């Protein structure tokens, strides 16, 4: 006789990483944090349709054909509890980017905390702002989550 | 806001179908037996390695190059 048996009772919180913006026809490098080894279950909500894609890694890689704004939901049920985060994402075609280098220093005082990474994007484009005359909306800054 | 949600409380019996005998490097159409719509969970024990395939269908289709005993749960 066998039994498989798994022991993962408790779950925290959980997290979808994943860049505001991105060009049509790109791959996203869809990223679900977790509190957790190999024995984890991921249901990935990409679209509008409802068929959820399976998954025991943290990230998968998806496309969008069409532009316009997208719901990305990622539910976690490693043990017996539901974790679910969603992310609402732009993806446009008429834009240009640019790289842009930080001061080292900053890295020492780096948190990963994405709320930290927003208002730091959100201050850099303010100044942009200000000190181009251009309008504001229209300039997405994203820090990523590298350690640099 | 979203919240995705599903309703599937009562889980009955399952059942495991598969022949008892074939040769190597053919090809077995597994099923899974279950109670149920497209919303089921279904882990995959294939082998000795103990990462389990992930399916919403009731069947697989899988190979053995080995002979022997197999275990498939
Ligand atoms: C919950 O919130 C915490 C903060 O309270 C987040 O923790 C931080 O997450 C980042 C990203 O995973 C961690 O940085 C990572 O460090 C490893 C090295 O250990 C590096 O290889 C990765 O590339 C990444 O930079 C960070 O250490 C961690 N802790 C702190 C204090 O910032 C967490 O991401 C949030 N997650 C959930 C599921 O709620
Ligand atoms: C539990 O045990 C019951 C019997 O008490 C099994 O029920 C029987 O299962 C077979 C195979 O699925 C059914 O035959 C099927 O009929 C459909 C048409 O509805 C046909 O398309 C299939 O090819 C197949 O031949 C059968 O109707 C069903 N009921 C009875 C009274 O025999 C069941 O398989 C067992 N399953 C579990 C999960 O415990
Ligand atoms: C996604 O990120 C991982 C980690 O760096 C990398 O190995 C992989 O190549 C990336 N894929 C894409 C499509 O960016
Ligand atoms: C988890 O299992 C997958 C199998 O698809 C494998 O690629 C990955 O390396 C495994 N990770 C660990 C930490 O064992
Ligand atoms: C498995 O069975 C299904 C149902 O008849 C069939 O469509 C499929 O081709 C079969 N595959 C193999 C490899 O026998
Ligand atoms: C269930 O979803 C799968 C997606 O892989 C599809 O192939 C299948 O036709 C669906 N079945 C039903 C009954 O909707």
């Amino acid at each position: 006789a066998v039994l498989f048996v798994q022991v993962n009772s408790p779950l925290q919180a959980l997290y979808l990483e994943v860049v505001p913006v991105i060009g049509v026809n790109q791959e996203v490098n869809l990223t679900a944090v977790l509190l957790n080894p190999n024995l984890t279950v991921f249901y990935w909500w990409i679209g509008h349709s409802l068929q959820p894609l399976l998954s025991l890694d943290n990230s998968v890689t998806t496309k969008f054909t069409d532009a316009g704004d997208v719901r990305v939901t990622v539910q976690a049920a490693c043990g017996n509890s539901v974790l679910q985060d969603s992310r609402l994402v732009r993806v446009l075609d008429q834009f240009q980017v640019v790289p842009l280098r930080f001061s080292r220093e900053l890295d020492t005082f780096n948190p990963n905390t994405p709320e930290w990474r927003e208002d730091v994007g959100l201050v850099v484009t303010r100044l942009l702002s200000k000190e181009t005359s251009i309008p504001e909306e229209l300039l997405v800054t994203v820090v990523k989550p590298g350690l640099p």
